[PDB]
């Protein structure tokens, strides 16, 4: 019982951060196999930050300008790439702790857990989704550059999500580990700011089956509703469509709580049009849509 | 800017983790230098569950009867002893991953994070906090037992928490490392029940604090209170009292954003006894009291 926003345990990746810097800046770097991936910001300087040119800036580099350090060793540079906004920097040595990986890009809606580090050192571990207008509300501060974000499966990690930067409100943003971002946004300074974001539906009524399997039930009614109607609802309360799919994803907590899934729209629909009435769900007083249909199976199954 | 719910990288603990089975009862324990630790509820069974009496379990195993497994590698139990509620296995390798490591107990109000583990695998790692009636509101499945909760400070983890039960309300109680419950629970059957909880006065404070730190400012009013009124308001709303070492712990909070601790106070009098009207702090519509003033300079400082 219980249901906590949980993280993937963050070994595997610990043993892949390490401290990348070049001329007085400083970042995180990923070292899988001979190679660490960071943010190329991290060959920009001040001087350059409104409209750099990065293949100038990293051409006039060389191998000897990037300083990589594991733990209390001097990793070798022995070649140097840009892939989109990532910097490629071959190292003489393979990472002996390289995980089993995978680099995917992740859609708007998937979680991910998040290593933040700063120096190369971990400091903590936290789970995070893609919002719909792709940034994420993560917990960064300075330094926190390089930091990456994945999921584990079967002792294989799918990295997602390198950081690159925190934007005007607060929230964040970065790339893929091919170094596309994620989102309108680019590695300079502009007045780029997050666009409309809305709530990720198939998550919320994931997140009230889980509250099911706990013992929440206050919510539940005996009223069903047509998805056309539900989808009438969910766009007037800035919520997601909710697709054909989507109820397809929900079928097996469907089937173990025995709520349909139009059942539990209709338990949506009058939570929106009529707040909780001073209760909670799960310990919260408002509805939580970071939680996947594939997190809840994970943590709810027994 | 941002603040989540952070635990500790795991990576240190990850490879403590191990299985243990008597019998067919299985769970986790946590292997440090050359001994095992794990609840001693792995020797009973179904039949014994009512008032068993552990040292005469105990005393008809052998060291045979344990069956300890560190990833695929089989280890041999050369001892058994019982210390309180935990069982020690002496193993015969000591374990090459141990890190610098501390038993420590915890206080109630304060936080650790868990690293949930089945058949010694880690699933998930996330934070809690010790309640004021000493049980943890966790995230535990049948087989997590002997999961351990720590912190971890400069490359020492100090354990404090090994998982032993769950409760009638869903909530989850278990011992220090040492075997000593926390709280008035025990290992066997009873109709044993969390007492009542209350609110960690302190933490709410800190986590207002994170919240002005990160530009959440409505709460905010031009009021101050004594202490003595603030604690009158605090016992209607069951809530602990707030103690001058409160105060003086929440000092540097206070004087980074420049708000008196008491003016806070004030805030948070309104707070509780208006409501939140509509609004959130740090993404939610309730007040928040598991995180530690620790915990949000931690993640705030910058
Ligand atoms: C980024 C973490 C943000 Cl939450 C980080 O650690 C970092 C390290 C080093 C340099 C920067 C940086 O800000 N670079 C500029 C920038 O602001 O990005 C747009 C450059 C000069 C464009 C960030
Ligand atoms: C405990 C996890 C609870 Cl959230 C766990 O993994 C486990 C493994 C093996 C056996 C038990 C168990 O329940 N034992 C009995 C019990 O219910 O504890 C009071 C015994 C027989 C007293 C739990």
């Amino acid at each position: 019982s219980g249901f906590r926003k949980m993280a993937f345990p963050s070994g595997k990746v610990e043993g892949c951060m390490v401290q990348v810097t070049c001329g007085t800046t400083t970042l995180n770097g990923l070292w899988l196999d001979d190679v660490v991936y960071c943010p190329r910001h991290v060959i920009c300087t001040s001087e350059d930050m409104l409209n750099p040119n990065y293949e100038d800036l990293l051409i006039r580099k060389s191998n000897h300008n990037f300083l990589v350090q594991a733990g209390n060793v001097q990793l070798r540079v022995i070649g140097h790439s840009m892939q989109n906004c990532v910097l490629k920097l071959k190292v003489d040595t393979a990472n002996p702790k390289t995980p089993k990986y995978k680099f995917v890009r992740i859609q708007p809606g998937q979680t991910f857990s998040v290593l933040a580090c700063y120096n190369g050192s971990p400091s903590g571990v936290y789970q995070c989704a893609m919002r719909p207008n792709f940034t994420i509300k993560g917990s960064f501060l300075n330094g926190s550059c390089g930091s990456v974000g994945f999921n584990i499966d079967y002792d294989c990690v799918s990295f997602c999500y390198m950081h690159h930067m925190e934007l005007p409100t607060g929230v964040h943003a970065g790339t893929d580990l091919e170094g596309n971002f994620y989102g309108p946004f680019v590695d300079r300074q502009t007045a780029q700011a997050a666009g409309t974001d809305t709530t990720i539906t198939v998550n919320v009524l994931a997140w009230l089956y889980a509250a099911v399997i706990n013992g929440d039930r206050w919510f539940l009614n005996r009223f069903t509703t047509t998805l056309n109607d539900f989808n009438l609802v969910a766009m007037k309360y800035n919520y997601e469509p909710l697709t054909q799919d989507h109820v397809d994803i929900l079928g097996p907590l469907s089937a173990q709580t025995g709520i349909a899934v139009l059942d539990m729209c209709a338990s949506l629909k009058e939570l929106l049009q009529n707040g909780m009435n001073g209760r909670t769900i799960l310990g919260s007083a408002l509805l939580e849509d970071e939680f996947t249909p594939f997190d809840v199976v994970r943590q709810c199954s027994g």
